[PDB]
Protein backbone atom coordinates (compact mmCIF):
# COMPACT_ATOMS: atom_id res chain seq x y z
CA UNK A 1 0.00 0.00 0.00
CA UNK A 2 2.61 2.34 0.96
CA UNK A 3 5.02 1.10 -2.09
CA UNK A 4 1.86 1.11 -4.29
CA UNK A 5 0.80 4.59 -3.52
CA UNK A 6 4.32 5.39 -3.69
CA UNK A 7 4.92 4.44 -6.85
CA UNK A 8 1.58 5.99 -8.46
CA UNK A 9 2.62 9.11 -6.62
CA UNK A 10 5.86 9.27 -8.13
CA UNK A 11 4.49 8.75 -11.70
CA UNK A 12 1.17 10.96 -11.27
CA UNK A 13 2.18 14.22 -9.02
CA UNK A 14 5.41 15.90 -11.41
CA UNK A 15 3.01 15.43 -14.17
CA UNK A 16 0.02 16.58 -12.67
CA UNK A 17 2.56 19.67 -11.72
CA UNK A 18 4.49 20.38 -15.11
CA UNK A 19 1.11 20.07 -17.36
CA UNK A 20 -1.57 21.70 -14.24
CA UNK A 21 -3.72 19.64 -14.15
CA UNK A 22 -6.47 20.42 -11.05
CA UNK A 23 -7.67 16.85 -10.71
CA UNK A 24 -6.42 13.08 -11.77
CA UNK A 25 -8.32 10.27 -10.98
CA UNK A 26 -6.00 6.94 -11.31
CA UNK A 27 -7.77 3.43 -10.77
CA UNK A 28 -5.63 0.10 -11.05
CA UNK A 29 -6.94 -3.52 -11.55
CA UNK A 30 -3.72 -5.57 -10.30
CA UNK A 31 -4.42 -9.85 -9.98
CA UNK A 32 -7.84 -9.00 -9.65
CA UNK A 33 -7.66 -6.52 -6.94
CA UNK A 34 -8.97 -2.83 -7.42
CA UNK A 35 -6.61 0.66 -6.21
CA UNK A 36 -7.67 3.65 -6.64
CA UNK A 37 -5.85 7.33 -6.15
CA UNK A 38 -7.35 10.29 -6.42
CA UNK A 39 -5.65 14.26 -6.69
CA UNK A 40 -6.26 17.42 -6.65
CA UNK A 41 -9.68 19.36 -7.43
CA UNK A 42 -12.77 18.22 -9.60
CA UNK A 43 -13.71 21.70 -9.45
CA UNK A 44 -11.36 24.71 -8.68
CA UNK A 45 -13.86 27.11 -7.58
CA UNK A 46 -15.53 25.11 -4.56
CA UNK A 47 -12.42 23.15 -4.14
CA UNK A 48 -14.65 19.46 -4.10
CA UNK A 49 -11.88 17.03 -4.42
CA UNK A 50 -11.40 14.05 -6.93
CA UNK A 51 -12.68 11.29 -5.45
CA UNK A 52 -12.76 7.82 -7.82
CA UNK A 53 -16.72 8.54 -7.91
CA UNK A 54 -15.86 11.84 -9.71
CA UNK A 55 -17.08 11.95 -13.35
CA UNK A 56 -14.86 13.57 -16.16
CA UNK A 57 -15.37 13.46 -19.95
CA UNK A 58 -13.60 10.37 -21.44
CA UNK A 59 -13.47 11.65 -25.29
CA UNK A 60 -12.32 9.74 -27.58
CA UNK A 61 -11.58 6.38 -24.90
CA UNK A 62 -15.77 6.64 -25.72
CA UNK A 63 -15.02 4.72 -29.19
CA UNK A 64 -13.91 1.51 -27.55
CA UNK A 65 -17.64 1.77 -25.79
CA UNK A 66 -18.89 2.30 -29.06
CA UNK A 67 -16.88 -0.64 -30.62
CA UNK A 68 -18.71 -2.92 -27.84
CA UNK A 69 -22.04 -2.30 -29.54
CA UNK A 70 -20.75 -3.10 -32.65
CA UNK A 71 -19.21 -6.43 -31.35
CA UNK A 72 -23.06 -7.36 -29.74
CA UNK A 73 -24.54 -6.56 -32.91
CA UNK A 74 -21.98 -8.45 -34.83
CA UNK A 75 -22.41 -11.74 -31.80
CA UNK A 76 -26.43 -11.54 -32.56
CA UNK A 77 -25.60 -11.61 -36.61
CA UNK A 78 -27.17 -8.26 -37.26
CA UNK A 79 -24.03 -7.31 -39.00
CA UNK A 80 -21.13 -8.86 -40.29
CA UNK A 81 -17.63 -6.34 -40.89
CA UNK A 82 -17.82 -7.30 -44.43
CA UNK A 83 -21.19 -5.47 -45.05
CA UNK A 84 -21.47 -2.73 -47.04
CA UNK A 85 -22.16 0.44 -45.02
CA UNK A 86 -25.11 1.79 -47.05
CA UNK A 87 -26.92 -1.34 -46.64
CA UNK A 88 -27.70 -0.37 -43.00
CA UNK A 89 -29.18 2.81 -43.72
CA UNK A 90 -31.32 3.14 -47.04
CA UNK A 91 -30.92 7.00 -46.90
CA UNK A 92 -26.89 6.37 -48.02
CA UNK A 93 -27.84 3.61 -50.77
CA UNK A 94 -26.40 5.28 -54.28
CA UNK A 95 -23.99 7.15 -52.48
CA UNK A 96 -20.36 6.40 -52.50
CA UNK A 97 -20.83 4.03 -48.88
CA UNK A 98 -22.52 1.57 -51.52
CA UNK A 99 -18.42 0.24 -51.68
CA UNK A 100 -17.40 1.21 -48.32
CA UNK A 101 -17.21 -1.83 -45.62
CA UNK A 102 -18.07 -1.53 -41.80
CA UNK A 103 -14.79 -2.47 -41.06
CA UNK A 104 -13.36 0.19 -43.06
CA UNK A 105 -15.87 2.61 -41.06
CA UNK A 106 -14.39 1.41 -37.81
CA UNK A 107 -10.65 1.14 -38.42
CA UNK A 108 -10.65 4.40 -40.39
CA UNK A 109 -9.80 3.41 -43.72
CA UNK A 110 -12.66 4.77 -45.76
CA UNK A 111 -10.73 6.37 -47.84
CA UNK A 112 -10.13 9.91 -45.87
CA UNK A 113 -13.18 11.14 -44.08
CA UNK A 114 -11.93 13.65 -41.58
CA UNK A 115 -10.39 13.69 -37.82
CA UNK A 116 -14.21 15.86 -37.38
CA UNK A 117 -17.49 16.85 -38.85
CA UNK A 118 -16.98 20.36 -40.64
CA UNK A 119 -18.21 23.05 -38.28
CA UNK A 120 -20.87 23.87 -41.04
CA UNK A 121 -22.88 20.37 -39.66
CA UNK A 122 -24.40 20.46 -36.55
CA UNK A 123 -26.34 17.46 -34.48
CA UNK A 124 -29.39 17.27 -36.94
CA UNK A 125 -29.77 14.12 -38.88
CA UNK A 126 -30.49 15.72 -42.06
CA UNK A 127 -27.17 17.45 -41.78
CA UNK A 128 -25.43 13.93 -41.03
CA UNK A 129 -27.06 12.01 -43.59
CA UNK A 130 -26.92 14.82 -46.36
CA UNK A 131 -22.94 15.05 -45.18
CA UNK A 132 -22.65 11.48 -45.73
CA UNK A 133 -24.68 11.42 -49.04
CA UNK A 134 -22.48 14.00 -50.62
CA UNK A 135 -18.86 12.20 -49.26
CA UNK A 136 -16.20 11.02 -52.21
CA UNK A 137 -13.33 9.22 -50.90
CA UNK A 138 -9.34 10.98 -51.60
CA UNK A 139 -8.36 7.15 -51.56
CA UNK A 140 -9.55 3.85 -52.11
CA UNK A 141 -10.60 2.26 -49.49
CA UNK A 142 -8.79 -0.25 -47.20
CA UNK A 143 -5.24 1.32 -47.89
CA UNK A 144 -4.46 4.58 -45.32
CA UNK A 145 -5.74 5.27 -42.12
CA UNK A 146 -6.94 8.55 -40.90
CA UNK A 147 -8.20 8.72 -37.53
CA UNK A 148 -11.65 9.92 -37.84
CA UNK A 149 -14.93 10.19 -36.13
CA UNK A 150 -17.01 10.67 -38.59
CA UNK A 151 -15.46 7.62 -40.47
CA UNK A 152 -16.26 5.29 -36.51
CA UNK A 153 -19.23 7.23 -35.65
CA UNK A 154 -21.00 5.85 -38.63
CA UNK A 155 -19.96 2.59 -37.54
CA UNK A 156 -21.28 3.01 -34.00
CA UNK A 157 -24.75 4.60 -36.01
CA UNK A 158 -24.71 1.89 -38.18
CA UNK A 159 -24.53 -0.64 -35.62
CA UNK A 160 -27.50 0.94 -33.79
CA UNK A 161 -29.43 0.95 -36.72
CA UNK A 162 -28.49 -2.95 -37.54
CA UNK A 163 -30.17 -3.45 -33.83
CA UNK A 164 -33.58 -1.23 -34.47
CA UNK A 165 -32.94 1.41 -31.77
CA UNK A 166 -31.45 4.33 -31.81
CA UNK A 167 -27.39 4.59 -30.18
CA UNK A 168 -27.70 5.98 -27.26
CA UNK A 169 -31.06 4.26 -25.89
CA UNK A 170 -28.92 0.95 -26.62
CA UNK A 171 -26.04 2.00 -24.83
CA UNK A 172 -28.25 3.25 -21.63
CA UNK A 173 -30.69 0.42 -21.60
CA UNK A 174 -28.26 -2.60 -22.88
CA UNK A 175 -25.01 -2.11 -23.06
CA UNK A 176 -24.17 -0.07 -19.59
CA UNK A 177 -26.39 -2.21 -17.81
CA UNK A 178 -25.08 -5.75 -19.42
CA UNK A 179 -21.54 -4.66 -18.09
CA UNK A 180 -22.42 -3.24 -14.36
CA UNK A 181 -21.80 0.66 -15.22
CA UNK A 182 -24.42 2.70 -13.03
CA UNK A 183 -21.81 5.63 -13.09
CA UNK A 184 -21.33 5.65 -17.13
CA UNK A 185 -23.76 8.30 -18.85
CA UNK A 186 -23.37 9.80 -22.34
CA UNK A 187 -26.45 12.48 -20.91
CA UNK A 188 -25.48 12.84 -17.69
CA UNK A 189 -28.93 12.85 -14.94
CA UNK A 190 -29.52 15.97 -13.05
CA UNK A 191 -29.37 14.02 -9.92
CA UNK A 192 -25.24 12.86 -10.58
CA UNK A 193 -24.32 16.68 -11.77
CA UNK A 194 -22.24 17.36 -8.88
CA UNK A 195 -20.11 14.63 -9.55
CA UNK A 196 -19.16 16.02 -12.96
CA UNK A 197 -15.54 17.37 -12.65
CA UNK A 198 -15.14 21.13 -14.34
CA UNK A 199 -13.16 20.93 -17.64
CA UNK A 200 -9.99 23.31 -17.93
CA UNK A 201 -8.73 24.97 -21.08
CA UNK A 202 -6.25 27.97 -22.17
CA UNK A 203 -6.33 30.32 -19.07
CA UNK A 204 -8.35 28.10 -17.24
CA UNK A 205 -11.50 28.95 -19.51
CA UNK A 206 -14.03 26.67 -17.82
CA UNK A 207 -14.98 24.02 -20.47
CA UNK A 208 -17.53 21.12 -20.83
CA UNK A 209 -18.29 19.17 -24.26
CA UNK A 210 -21.17 21.06 -25.90
CA UNK A 211 -23.09 18.99 -28.63
CA UNK A 212 -22.11 17.81 -32.13
CA UNK A 213 -23.02 15.39 -34.91
CA UNK A 214 -22.44 11.53 -33.37
CA UNK A 215 -20.79 13.14 -30.09
CA UNK A 216 -21.99 10.10 -28.30
CA UNK A 217 -20.63 7.79 -30.76
CA UNK A 218 -17.09 9.80 -30.99
CA UNK A 219 -16.04 11.38 -27.67
CA UNK A 220 -19.74 11.55 -25.55
CA UNK A 221 -19.53 8.90 -22.35
CA UNK A 222 -18.82 10.96 -19.10
CA UNK A 223 -17.67 8.47 -16.69
CA UNK A 224 -15.93 7.97 -13.28
CA UNK A 225 -12.25 6.50 -12.60
CA UNK A 226 -14.32 3.18 -10.55
CA UNK A 227 -16.74 2.20 -13.43
CA UNK A 228 -13.92 2.96 -15.71
CA UNK A 229 -11.84 0.44 -14.16
CA UNK A 230 -15.07 -1.72 -14.57
CA UNK A 231 -14.90 -1.70 -17.77
CA UNK A 232 -11.53 -2.65 -18.34
CA UNK A 233 -11.66 -5.37 -15.91
CA UNK A 234 -14.55 -6.68 -18.45
CA UNK A 235 -12.17 -6.19 -21.16
CA UNK A 236 -9.56 -8.45 -19.15
CA UNK A 237 -12.57 -11.23 -18.37
CA UNK A 238 -14.74 -11.37 -21.28
CA UNK A 239 -15.92 -14.96 -19.89
CA UNK A 240 -17.35 -13.54 -16.48
CA UNK A 241 -20.16 -11.84 -18.98
CA UNK A 242 -23.39 -13.30 -20.43
CA UNK A 243 -22.52 -15.01 -23.35
CA UNK A 244 -23.80 -12.18 -25.87
CA UNK A 245 -21.48 -9.34 -24.13
CA UNK A 246 -18.41 -11.84 -23.68
CA UNK A 247 -18.65 -12.35 -27.87
CA UNK A 248 -18.98 -8.38 -28.00
CA UNK A 249 -15.87 -7.68 -25.90
CA UNK A 250 -13.98 -10.28 -27.70
CA UNK A 251 -14.74 -8.58 -31.40
CA UNK A 252 -12.69 -5.18 -29.25
CA UNK A 253 -9.74 -7.53 -29.21
CA UNK A 254 -8.99 -8.40 -33.17
CA UNK A 255 -6.11 -6.88 -35.33
CA UNK A 256 -6.73 -6.13 -39.04
CA UNK A 257 -3.49 -4.29 -39.69
CA UNK A 258 -0.64 -2.30 -38.43
CA UNK A 259 0.91 0.80 -38.70
CA UNK A 260 4.19 1.51 -37.49
CA UNK A 261 4.26 -0.43 -33.31
CA UNK A 262 0.33 -0.37 -33.32
CA UNK A 263 -2.12 -2.96 -33.94
CA UNK A 264 -5.66 -1.33 -35.22
CA UNK A 265 -8.46 -3.60 -33.46
CA UNK A 266 -12.26 -2.06 -33.18
CA UNK A 267 -11.85 1.20 -30.50
CA UNK A 268 -8.61 -0.90 -28.99
CA UNK A 269 -4.85 0.22 -30.54
CA UNK A 270 -2.00 -2.29 -29.55
CA UNK A 271 1.11 -2.56 -29.18
CA UNK A 272 3.66 -5.62 -28.18
CA UNK A 273 4.58 -5.27 -24.38
CA UNK A 274 7.54 -4.88 -23.13
CA UNK A 275 8.13 -1.64 -25.42
CA UNK A 276 10.19 1.85 -24.92
CA UNK A 277 8.37 5.10 -23.51
CA UNK A 278 9.73 6.81 -26.65
CA UNK A 279 7.87 4.19 -28.86
CA UNK A 280 4.28 4.11 -27.17
CA UNK A 281 4.27 8.00 -26.77
CA UNK A 282 5.17 8.26 -30.59
CA UNK A 283 1.75 5.08 -31.53
CA UNK A 284 -0.35 7.81 -28.98
CA UNK A 285 0.95 10.83 -30.52
CA UNK A 286 0.66 10.04 -34.51
CA UNK A 287 0.76 13.30 -37.01
CA UNK A 288 -3.26 13.83 -37.43
CA UNK A 289 -2.59 12.52 -41.33
CA UNK A 290 -2.89 9.93 -43.31
CA UNK A 291 -0.97 6.71 -42.73
CA UNK A 292 -0.31 3.74 -45.22
CA UNK A 293 -1.67 0.22 -43.65
CA UNK A 294 0.15 -3.46 -43.13
CA UNK A 295 -3.15 -5.15 -43.25
CA UNK A 296 -2.78 -8.51 -41.73
CA UNK A 297 -3.28 -11.89 -43.49
CA UNK A 298 -6.24 -12.61 -40.85
CA UNK A 299 -7.21 -11.11 -38.12
CA UNK A 300 -4.95 -11.54 -35.03
CA UNK A 301 -6.10 -12.12 -31.53
CA UNK A 302 -5.21 -9.02 -29.51
CA UNK A 303 -4.02 -10.91 -26.07
CA UNK A 304 -0.99 -12.59 -24.45
CA UNK A 305 1.98 -9.74 -24.00
CA UNK A 306 0.69 -6.92 -25.16
CA UNK A 307 -0.37 -3.42 -23.90
CA UNK A 308 -4.11 -2.54 -25.29
CA UNK A 309 -4.75 0.96 -25.26
CA UNK A 310 -6.76 4.45 -26.08
CA UNK A 311 -6.49 7.98 -25.56
CA UNK A 312 -8.86 10.68 -25.20
CA UNK A 313 -9.56 14.63 -25.58
CA UNK A 314 -12.32 16.92 -25.30
CA UNK A 315 -11.61 20.74 -24.90
CA UNK A 316 -11.19 20.39 -21.09
CA UNK A 317 -10.05 16.67 -20.53
CA UNK A 318 -7.32 14.20 -21.04
CA UNK A 319 -7.93 10.70 -20.12
CA UNK A 320 -5.81 7.42 -21.39
CA UNK A 321 -6.68 3.90 -20.13
CA UNK A 322 -4.59 0.53 -21.04
CA UNK A 323 -4.33 -3.14 -19.85
CA UNK A 324 -2.12 -6.19 -20.72
CA UNK A 325 -4.28 -9.34 -20.74
CA UNK A 326 -1.15 -11.54 -20.44
CA UNK A 327 -0.58 -10.02 -17.01
CA UNK A 328 -4.28 -9.50 -15.39
CA UNK A 329 -3.21 -5.45 -15.44
CA UNK A 330 -5.49 -2.56 -15.83
CA UNK A 331 -5.42 1.16 -15.54
CA UNK A 332 -7.51 4.39 -15.74
CA UNK A 333 -5.92 8.26 -15.80
CA UNK A 334 -8.31 10.57 -16.13
CA UNK A 335 -8.00 14.65 -15.72
CA UNK A 336 -9.59 17.70 -16.52
CA UNK A 337 -7.34 19.37 -18.62
CA UNK A 338 -6.12 17.87 -22.20
CA UNK A 339 -2.22 17.57 -21.42
CA UNK A 340 -0.85 15.94 -24.10
CA UNK A 341 -0.85 12.37 -25.05
CA UNK A 342 3.17 11.54 -24.38
CA UNK A 343 2.82 13.28 -20.76
CA UNK A 344 -0.46 10.59 -20.12
CA UNK A 345 1.15 7.46 -21.35
CA UNK A 346 4.58 8.51 -18.95
CA UNK A 347 2.47 8.63 -16.06
CA UNK A 348 0.91 4.93 -17.45
CA UNK A 349 4.05 3.70 -18.58
CA UNK A 350 5.94 4.51 -15.13
CA UNK A 351 3.03 2.71 -13.29
CA UNK A 352 2.71 -0.69 -15.56
CA UNK A 353 6.92 -0.45 -15.59
CA UNK A 354 6.82 -0.43 -11.48
CA UNK A 355 4.78 -3.54 -11.52
CA UNK A 356 6.39 -5.62 -13.88
B1 LIG B 1 -10.96 11.89 -29.48
O1 LIG B 1 -10.92 12.32 -28.09
O2 LIG B 1 -9.64 11.53 -29.92
C1 LIG B 1 -8.84 12.59 -30.20
C2 LIG B 1 -7.59 12.70 -29.56
C3 LIG B 1 -7.07 11.63 -28.63
O3 LIG B 1 -7.12 10.46 -29.06
O4 LIG B 1 -6.62 11.91 -27.48
C4 LIG B 1 -6.81 13.82 -29.86
C5 LIG B 1 -7.28 14.81 -30.73
C6 LIG B 1 -8.53 14.69 -31.30
C7 LIG B 1 -9.32 13.58 -31.03
C8 LIG B 1 -10.70 13.40 -31.61
C9 LIG B 1 -11.63 12.97 -30.51
N1 LIG B 1 -12.07 14.14 -29.75
C10 LIG B 1 -12.84 15.12 -30.23
O5 LIG B 1 -13.35 15.06 -31.35
C11 LIG B 1 -13.04 16.30 -29.30
C12 LIG B 1 -14.32 17.15 -29.48
C13 LIG B 1 -14.55 17.63 -30.91
C14 LIG B 1 -15.77 18.54 -31.06
C15 LIG B 1 -15.77 19.68 -30.04
N2 LIG B 1 -16.98 20.53 -30.13
C16 LIG B 1 -17.19 21.15 -31.45
C17 LIG B 1 -17.66 22.58 -31.35
N3 LIG B 1 -18.95 22.77 -32.02
C18 LIG B 1 -15.58 19.15 -28.62
C19 LIG B 1 -14.30 18.34 -28.53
Amino acid sequence: ADRLKALVDAAVQPVMKANDIPGLAVAISLKGEPHYFSYGLASKEDGRRVTPETLFEIGSVSKTFTATLAGYALAQDKMRLDDRASQHWPALQGSRFDGISLLDLATYTAGGLPLQFPDSVQKDQAQIRDYYRQWQPTYAPGSQRLYSNPSIGLFGYLAARSLGQPFERLMEQQLFPALGLEQTHLDVPEAALAQYAQGYGKDDRPLRVGPGPLDAEGYGVKTSAADLLRFVDANLHPERLDRPWAQALDATHRGYYKVGDMTQGLGWEAYDWPISLKRLQAGNSMALQPHRIARLPAPQALEGQRLLNKTGSTNGFGAYVAFIPGRDLGLVILANRNYPNAERVKIAYAILSGLE
